[PDB]
């Protein structure tokens, strides 16, 4: 078991996870040449000729590392208000990658600038085959990059938009989606909103989960107490919504509302507290018990109707409270094509057709920022807006 | 690949300024420089440091640092710190570490002469020149961990012993091919002095103290203003330099040699006065103010040597190259040769009673005064960056 000093630090040099890895020692230099390097700061003799030492060095470094123009851009596929998604290849590999932007002048601007570390460490280290990989993050003294597996499939509201969706189909996406949940949360994270948007389909058609950007590391108890709140309430559960007026704590089955809510929408058609307002919206998921209301069109099968339902409902009698296994034990999960552990060799509902490693058929098309680059005003004596990015880099080795 | 390639090859050079070293030399450094209250107002600041807070105080443990090392005796004083005897307290073997205060380089301006002092000591690689194993640092002191010379140095010698003329012809041939391996290293020593002559425990010679080198250009020349070296020692045209014109070649510290000559044979230095100032006058003044004392025992090839040191550079012994030293006449004997005088028998083999002894140095108090230092940043001022990069691990 033991191991000496040296050794010791020699691991943390090389461990992916450490914080001082090479990569996440070379971030720190980098982002302290960024932010001394202006004429007033360079009156200061330290700084002046710290400069002139490291300046050849950091050039040629920022020549070697990854960087932005070693990919070409296909295509806009996403764009998340703190920056977008891209279909990017490789110039030297020529391999064919999701590639998402992050702003930092918009991250300093609006002070959030803390919220990827998260969904950096998930996506890194998952290593779940329900999880989107990120296989490179980098960065510039401008954006935040994450190079991701491309997942041509597409979104399930996509999906959800092109076809009418049997109880056979929705049975096997909701299990997939409860063991991609599972195994977030057996990583220590909630994901604190599920939803069709972050749902993706791989090549052979089957899901895994995308966008970890409100995910939160789990306490001893199992439990977080939001952040940022989020946009849209359907998927919300209600004791999240209450927590955000500043009342308490939340656990894992907040995720498991949401799947509740995803099943009524693959076989209903539309969520079950939507309303034209948010407010609205809002209302009903407060008053579930009076307005969670089953269709007109048919009594869909009463194991569904039953699952829903169990997930529908306050957290202290909630289904999956008593854990993952008394949800894959439900009714309605029984079948003929597929069990728990075969799942994901099985053949999927919707398998792709695709022309070409570089088709987007499945994603609406977006056109381009061509919007332009703000800058910080120029630093009087040292900032250090590049601090809090110090440590971003990863490489899958 | 390639790319990738290179970088692991800049990671791990111990001449690459991206080395590993380097950059947790700069995490550390950045550390020190932000972590102020005034500083901390800004929240780019304060949530760096405590998001790095606890992997730093790690990292500061894991690597070399002073508290490894026990404290035997401080074995010299430079005003610029001091060199301590120390045992590692693990490996137990001794060693002489020098501590540079970063307060006092930083307050008197020159905080650059280190580099070249730790590389000609790391990667020398001479018998003639004292190792460095270890470099590393602190937020107080930049710390040098060199092989130990517990002969101690030249000063000491001449204080127990009338120096005969066979031993003054050994002491300064080495000294000779000493500062030759550092002339084609591309330096002048600078402050070559008895002071700075060591001896290892067979009594063979090494040099030590290089904080006042300067790496020549491709001319063998250095432009420099300054006068630097100790007031007894000094040529002529270092003394000059001083305000402006200064450009000078390898042959000053031939001069410093005939100074080291003059002393060994006569037992006073060739400029002495009550005075720097009558002293700096008689150097000056060298053409006059060198003389024999009458009626001397010395031998005519010894003073030969000696006034051929000391004269003006153009003409001084050594302009031409070390070559023409080395077949002077003064040299000339049947006990040693030039190409193996560091295998024969040196004249003194100190006898030690232990790894620790300290028998051959100044009895140095530590401390009997105050400790202090440090002023407060109320903004970022950088005091650590000049240290970057000087962390270094013989591999
Ligand atoms: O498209 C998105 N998000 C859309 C909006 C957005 C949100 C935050 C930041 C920027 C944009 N994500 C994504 C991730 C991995 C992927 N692999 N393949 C497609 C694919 C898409
Ligand atoms: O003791 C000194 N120098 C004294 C003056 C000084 C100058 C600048 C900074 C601090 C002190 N040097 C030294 C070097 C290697 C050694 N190995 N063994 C002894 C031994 C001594």
């Amino acid at each position: 078991s033991f191991e000496t000093r040296f050794e010791k630090m020699d691991n943390l040099l090389r461990d992916p996870k450490s914080e001082v890895n090479s990569d996440c020692l070379l971030d720190g230099l980098d982002a302290l040449v960024y932010d001394l390097d202006f004429p007033a700061l360079r009156k200061n003799k330290n700084i002046d000729n710290f400069l002139s030492r490291y300046k050849d060095t950091i050039n040629k470094i920022r020549d070697l590392r990854m960087k932005a123009e070693d990919y070409e851009v296909v295509k806009v596929i996403g764009r998340g208000a703190f920056g977008e998604v891209q279909l990017v290849r490789h110039k030297s590999t020529r391999k064919v990658y999701a590639m998402k932007l992050l702003s930092k002048f918009e991250m300093i601007k609006r002070s959030d600038s803390a919220f990827f570390w998260e969904e950096r460490d998930i996506m890194a280290f998952a290593n779940s085959p329900w999880v989107v990989q990120l296989f490179y993050a980098f960065q510039d003294d401008r954006y935040l990059y994450m190079v991701m597996e491309y997942m041509p499939g597409g979104d399930l509201v996509n999906l959800m938009s092109n076809y009418d969706v049997p109880e056979k189909w929705a049975r096997f996406y909701t299990a997939e989606v409860v063991l991609a949940l599972d195994a977030i949360h057996s990583m220590g994270f909630i994901h604190r909103d599920v939803k069709p948007d972050n749902m993706l389909l791989d090549k052979s058609g089957h899901l895994k989960l995308a966008d970890f950007g409100t995910c939160m590391k789990m306490n001893k108890e199992g439990m977080v107490r939001c952040d940022t709140a989020v946009g849209t309430p359907d998927y919300i559960s209600p004791e999240v919504l209450k927590s955000q007026g500043g009342d308490g704590y939340y656990g894992r089955e907040c995720d498991w509302w949401s799947v509740g809510v995803f099943l009524y929408e693959m076989l209903v058609g539309d969520t079950p507290f939507y309303a034209d307002s948010l407010v609205g919206t809002y209302s009903k998921i407060m008053n579930h018990k009076n307005s969670l209301t089953f269709p007109d069109d048919n009594d869909i099968s009463k194991e569904a109707k039953n699952l829903i339902c169990a997930f529908l409902t306050d957290r202290e009698v909630r289904l999956g409270r008593n854990g993952v296994e008394e949800i894959k034990r439900h009714l309605f999960f029984k079948n003929d094509q597929w069990a728990w552990e075969t799942l994901r060799d099985t053949v999927a509902p919707v398998v792709p057709d695709l022309s070409s490693d570089i088709d987007t058929s499945n994603f609406d098309d977006l056109e381009e920022d061509k919007g332009e680059e703000e800058t910080f005003p120029i630093p009087k004596a040292f900032v250090g807006n590049q601090l809090p990015f110090v440590g971003f880099t990863y490489y899958s080795n």
